[PDB]
């Protein structure tokens, strides 16, 4: 048809690739997950189109809220009396005056009390026929939450800013809701566990090889049994026909049990060439058998052994590399996986206080904190009575001898009725330590039961990442996050470029393709919208490329014109003019302000553009938006420190300490490509020294920072600045500590005209003293009660952030996928179990951190 044409061009064009190329893979998995995936994309448009168009309004404009209704005291002090001010907007006639009306209710109220208490104001001078919206932006309080738990009102409340909202007839929103139309694709219209014989695979030739061959078998990173190493043969002949025999019987290989092989040379000299991972078992539960050709792929930096089990499986795409042949053995019939049921019933054939204490003070432990045979052999001993702590399920699924059919059935068992987690403790079960299948669907069951969709939003990207270690196509974790992106399109945003972003590695392009595929499909009007930034993205990558290609080495002004030529070029400003922000597609941008884009060009030449807000109301939120597009570094360290940054200052403010973060937006959008928010009013501090240098001859004295604010900060908002100082600069300095975050400097450090500071630019972490200037200890006044109060919240943050070590270690153990530098192996991460103090008690990291900051 006609329908589906336009939308296999437009999901092509927003893809990367053309949706016709998935058509041509002849592979029963991929044609299966295409096909099977419609069903979660079906129960979405049926969720959208259930209540009418509210419905589809709530999908489109989802509320953004804090999780828990409940006000930190600090925050609820700040109210009058319980009670907040807010102004609500209304425009009226077509030159659409707008008239503002002031209110003071309770900061618990629902939408509809808001509306309706304005209302009244208002006519002392409905039925509930308008909405709230946010002046200045595409957000909607469409629900019925308490105003309070709005992430803006909270915001507004924590920041002494004072809330605008516009009051809008929902009929005008509802007309600009398209009649969505999902339109179903063109494509969609035996022996068990008797085989009891050992593994073995016969490896018969390789080509496109320009040695020996190393193989093992392995669940996750652990390997079921000793590697194996084939009959060492000369290169010119690369024949080995060998057979290979494993000390696994067959019906012992877990559910997930892969073959992980690789090429190696010698001088002596080992070394890797080619590696590649096999599932042993098929998406329909079939055991492999017969021949079989993998392609194989090039090895990654810093590999220390000469396998890479953790790498993704499958063939590689590029066909053109070198590709090992495979014989599997053949049975009677065609194998399968035990069903449940057999499971069970294989599973039914086959205590002291101290004791229960000791499981306890175990589960109390952090992941990266090794567990001893003796531990794991008395977990198991133990291992009905852990099920009462719950918390300590990884750790016993670690101590499991996953090379036995009886111990895995058993714990499949435990599991089908495990009590559920929170999805922090949930997450840790998701990394490349849990290939289980029946492990990973409790904790999918344990994220749809207990996750919000702000918790959802927090974490969307480790789980779009740990989506890499699922053993197939179709998995319960891809469906749970399709079905939340496509039911929220706040999601869904970060979903569908979390996964473009990541288009460009070949090791994930096909099922991050087929993921897109369905997602573009199903999520109706957005996909245009999606469109228009991947054309402006588009533009600004040819624009950045050439820049530095033809231009890069001429100077600041002549690169200038040139950018000021090219970016006035008609089929460019159609492009970056008119379209959504990928980092917070609420934001409209509208026609460039090219007079106030130019070229930072401190590294990279990165470009600095503005945009006019068009908004109705732009002027009561900002007028301008500014973003930093950067073509050249990697910015998904940026993505991560920021979120960190972000969940440590949420941990503060529920936990009552207000250390004022700046978690700004950033948002990698392909290979070494993103974008990063710009924060107004701000500056670094070499630009406040450079301008406070009072010389042209002469160096930059550090007592120019207080100075500086005084100036910016006159009467009593001098001592606000101060403590908006003090506070800010003790939160970074606990997060630059405790995440090792790289060389600090007078421009790496920013402040604002109010007095908050915040850093930018995270090169490299976790690989450890602050700065702390006399500009900053003078900024907070050596021995003054200033610096007491100083240290003291600097303690506090860091107990407040011990507290929470498991979280952030799982969060780096589930970042571990992606390839950055930084990030490759658990022994980065156990920088922060040091700096931390995990395996010391609470005095003494609190003894270490003070002693830390002393120096
Ligand atoms: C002393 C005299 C002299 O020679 N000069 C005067 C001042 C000098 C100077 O200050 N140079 C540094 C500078 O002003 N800027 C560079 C940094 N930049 C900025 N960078 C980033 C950022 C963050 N993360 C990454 N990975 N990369 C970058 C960067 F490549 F863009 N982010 C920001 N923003 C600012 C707004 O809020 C959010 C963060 N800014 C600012 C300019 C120069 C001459």
């Amino acid at each position: 048809n006609r329908e589906e044409k336009i939308l296999n061009r437009e999901i092509g064009f927003a893809i990367g690739m053309p949706v016709c190329e998935f058509d041509m893979v002849k592979d029963p998995e991929v044609q299966d997950f295409r096909r099977n995936i419609l069903n979660v994309c079906k129960e979405a448009v049926d969720l959208r189109d259930l209540n009418s168009p509210h419905s589809r309004a709530m999908y489109v404009y989802p509320p953004n809220v804090e999780s828990s209704p409940e006000l930190p005291k600090h925050i609820y002090n700040k109210l009058d009396k319980g009670q907040i001010i807010v102004v609500i907007w209304v425009i009226v006639s077509p030159n659409n005056d707008k008239q503002k009306y002031t209110l003071k209710i309770n900061h618990d109220c629902v939408p509809e009390q808001v509306i309706a208490e304005a209302i009244r104001k208002k006519t002392r001078s409905y039925q509930g026929k308008y909405i709230l919206k946010v002046c200045g932006c595409d957000e909607y309080f469409l629900e019925k939450y308490p105003l309070s738990q709005y992430k803006y009102i909270r915001s507004c409340i924590m920041l002494g800013r004072m809330p605008n909202l516009m009051l809008m007839a929902k009929e005008s929103l509802y007309s600009q809701l398209p009649m969505d139309c999902f339109t179903m694709p063109s494509y969609s219209r035996k022996s068990l566990w008797v085989i009891n014989s050992a593994l073995r695979i016969k490896i018969l030739c390789a080509t496109y090889v320009n040695i020996y061959v190393r193989t093992g078998i392995y669940h996750g990173g652990e390997p079921l049994c000793d590697n194996v190493n084939t009959q060492r043969v000369p290169c010119s002949n690369p024949r080995w026909n060998e057979w290979l025999n494993y000390d696994i019987y067959i019906p012992d290989l877990p559910r997930a049990a892969r073959l992980c092989l690789s090429i190696c040379s010698v001088k002596e000299e080992h070394c890797p060439l080619a590696w590649g991972n096999i599932n042993l078992f098929d998406y329909t539960d079939t055991l492999v058998s017969g021949k079989m050709a993998l392609n194989l792929w090039p090895v990654p930096h810093g590999l220390e052994d000469l396998l890479n089990p953790i790498g993704v499986t499958g063939s590689n795409p590029n066909k053109e590399t070198p590709c090992l042949e495979l014989e599997f053995d053949w049975f009677s019939s065609v194998v399968k996986f035990p069903d449940m049921s057999v499971i069970e019933e294989h599973a039914n054939w086959s205590l002291r206080e101290n004791d229960k204490e000791q499981l306890k003070a175990i589960s109390t432990r952090d992941p990266l904190s090794e567990i001893t045979e003796q531990e794991k052999d008395f977990l198991w001993s133990h291992r009905h009575y852990c099920v009462t702590i719950p918390e300590i399920l990884p750790k016993l699924l670690l101590s499991v001898k996953w090379n036995s059919r009886d111990e895995v059935a058993q714990m499949y068992c435990l599991v089908k009725d495990w009590p559920p987690i929170k999805p922090e403790q949930a997450m840790e079960l998701l990394d490349c330590n849990y290939p289980d299948p029946m492990v990973r669907g409790f904790a999918v069951r344990c994220l749809e039961k207990y996750l919000t969709d702000d918790k959802l939003s927090q974490y969307l990207i480790q789980l779009v990442q740990v989506l890499k270690y699922e053993q197939y196509l179709d998995n319960l974790l891809v469906r749970f996050l399709l079905k939340k992106a496509l039911t929220n399109q706040r999601i869904g945003h970060f979903f569908f470029w979390h996964l473009k972003s990541e288009m460009h590695n070949k090791t994930v392009s096909q099922r991050f393709g087929l993921l897109l595929e369905s997602y573009c499909r199903a999520c109706g009007m957005y996909l245009k919208h999606l469109n228009r930034q991947v054309e402006a993205m588009e533009k600004l990558i040819n624009l950045t490329d050439i820049l530095k290609q033809e231009k890069k080495d001429e100077t600041q002004k002549v690169q200038m014109k040139f950018l000021v030529e090219q970016m006035r070029r008609p089929d460019f400003m159609d492009a970056l003019q008119g379209f959504l922000s990928p980092l917070n597609p609420a934001h409209q941008l509208g026609n460039l302000r090219l007079e106030e884009c130019r070229i930072m060009s401190s590294a990279k030449r990165p470009l600095w553009l503005n945009w006019e807000n068009p908004d109705i109301m732009s002027e009561l939120l900002f007028q301008n938006n500014e973003i930093i597009f950067k073509n050249g570094d990697d910015l998904r360290q940026d993505m991560l420190t920021l979120q960190i940054i972000r969940i440590m200052e949420n941990i503060w403010q529920n936990q009552g300490l207000d250390l004022r973060m700046l978690p700004y937006g950033c948002l990698s959008i392909g290979d070494c490509v993103g974008l990063i928010e710009v924060v107004r009013n701000s500056h670094t501090i070499m630009q406040i020294q450079c301008k406070g240098g009072l010389k042209g001859a002469l160096q930059f004295n550090s007592h120019t920072l207080h100075q500086w604010l005084k100036d910016k900060n006159k009467g009593e908002i001098y001592d606000a600045a101060i403590d908006l100082f003090t506070r800010s600069c003790a939160g970074y300095c606990v997060a630059t500590f405790i995440l090792g975050i790289g060389d600090r400097h007078n421009s790496n450090i920013m402040v604002k005209d109010d007095g908050q500071l915040f850093h930018i630019d995270f090169g490299h972490f976790l690989d450890v003293p602050f700065v702390l200037t006399q500009d900053f200890l003078i900024v907070i006044s050596t021995k003054t009660r200033e610096f007491e109060r100083f240290q003291e919240m600097c303690y506090k943050a860091y107990l407040a952030i011990r507290q929470h070590a498991n979280l952030f270690i799982n969060l780096f153990s589930m970042m571990l996928g992606s390839g950055m530098p930084e990030l490759q192996s658990f022994d980065d991460i156990a920088y922060i179990r040091k700096t931390l103090a995990l395996d010391k008690t609470e005095q003494e990291a609190l003894e270490y951190f003070m002693k830390q900051m002393n120096d």
